């Protein structure tokens, strides 16, 4: 299978102040080039689109999206996708980017939505994907606040009684530190569930094959743990293939 | 004809990271000057009252904005008027501006608000109108989460079935690219539409006249194509007279 | 009676620009020093624990907050509890600082919360405590949105019918320019309102005495009237017994 990939790595900007005076260091630091390794050494190949090109070189086509089995978003906000540069610093007029991943989805394309500050509702509100169009592909339903449920202690979720490729290998889940806040929509699956609500959610939208995972993919959420974790390539994978076009 | 038009440019402060490094940059991004040319260029006189002047000298009476037949709120959030120098820095005690304004109003004074990304919700709920005293004088219910609508991809409002001055001359709307998503109170006005979404919204407040229109009068959401409209000069013109006094 | 003291200046670092360039200032406000003076001299036995030590030294046993007839947290985010050095940085897992206060409270601990910007729901809702475990233990309900409440004007709270200990020596409040709106909760006395909300609830978590002031303690909206105010240490030594464990 072929995807795309949408993520990216934080820029870090720091201002060090001391009485009157301040200086500043910045750096970044890296997205999931360990989710893109498994997901190498699965089967599956990748294009990773960063959030750079987003902004400049997003698809203004359904046709150049069609090549792809299924497209990944992880931990972006929607504000990337729909204040492109163009839109934003220029006023040229430009596709409604996540109306054309609805659109892609729609005739048979697969989504998955990788959890994170900048996902679904997000920290402060600002993934902002309840007022977007996506809100009606994924299978959940969002909330208005802050979605982040913090859990510096740890919590370890548990699979569901329903049955399905992707969860029947394993059991027992590796400690996350938080996830996004969701409700499952009526007629979608729930395979495991973490402080109570749930963690893997999967719908279709017309279609297309929709899947949430609640948590991140990666630091601090995905916890050392679940990254270390003898399943976590071959979940990964899986959860690909149940999406394939 | 007399007028109060608030609002100001963008600041903008720009910080530019490479590596360990970072230098700034800074520049202003115009405010609505267009607009205050084509009223001036109709009956209107217009006072511009700057941001800055409302933070350091707003007046203290609504008899001193008694001599204006209205008031244009342009993409100027509440804290702006809420949190003067004097209250926020010094704790100063002074009228609430807001409620000048609402008493201005009932008295017969014209209100018009003008979204963007700081009117009504606002971007990240920051423009917060609905926690004010000014809700209630507004012909619109607003959003309790950002009020964004975005139109990356454009889009032509339409006149509603409401005969109107303002709205007689001229049936077809220049696209806009994002607009505040507000709801119609019940006794109120709409004369036009964006997106099934309320543009254009008349009503009263005692014995005041108030208008809200629901995009920007300038860029972004301000098209180049309705700035450069045939009709947009006299389309402003004509909702001043509308609310006057 | 020794109680645990939680807050913290506020850190202020300032861009100044002009045309393409910029410098920076920074300084340091001022946390609660003269309420804290108050409060001993009243003999009452104050540790401060500045965030920051809540960010890096923050007690992880039951053991170590019990020697605390109260805690006081005040204008405190609960991002601050929930996302110390350790976990946000480093990637440890810690237990949930917030479980450890209610714990301690159901214990017979007492609580106060002040109101200010980063108390409750708080500024652009930041304080985001209505999305965690100390929800369940305060006696009022907090708003979804931005909970301030500005009075610019100043407004003067009145006390209620409730007979209390807390509330005999004075009728008569300073004014205050500013408060987090909050509901009462059912099982829970409310002895002093302002601009017609709850100012000054009591209530019960288990073996445990809760209290929340809705305004702040020191400024902006601890005004300059309610620090030099006649009843101000009394009021809140009074407070303080009333909540002893």
């Amino acid at each position: 299978m072929k995807i795309l990939f949408i993520g990216e790595s934080w820029h870090i900007h720091m201002i060090h102040s001391k009485g009157f005076d301040s200086f500043t260091s910045s750096k970044y630091e890296e997205g999931a080039d360990y989710l893109l390794s498994c997901l190498r050494q699965g089967n599956i190949d990748v294009d990773y689109m960063p959030a750079h090109i987003v902004q400049t070189r997003f698809p203004q086509t359904a046709e150049a999206l069609a090549c792809y089995d299924a497209i990944v978003i992880s931990d972006i906000g929607s504000n990337t996708f729909l204040l492109q540069n163009r839109t934003f610093y220029n006023m040229d007029i430009i596709p409604d980017a996540l109306q054309l991943i609805a659109d892609y989805v729609a005739e048979g394309g697969g989504l998955l939505m990788i959890g994170g500050y900048l996902s679904f509702t997000g920290i402060e509100a600002k993934a902002n994907y309840k007022n977007t169009v996506l809100a009606e592909v994924l299978p959940v339903d969002m909330l208005d606040v802050d979605d982040r449920v913090e859990l510096p202690q740890g919590c370890k979720a548990v699979n569901t009684a329903v049955e399905h490729v992707i969860t029947q290998p394993f059991s027992e889940w590796p400690p996350l530190l938080g996830y996004n806040k969701l409700i499952a929509k009526e007629n979608s699956q729930v395979l495991a569930e973490i402080n109570g609500d749930p963690l893997l959610v999967m719908g279709t939208y017309h279609k297309g094959k929709v899947c949430c995972f609640a948590s991140d993919c990666s630091p601090h959420w995905g916890s050392p743990q679940f990254l270390q974790w003898e399943h976590y390539a071959t979940f990964w994978c899986n959860v690909l293939h149940t999406i394939k076009k």
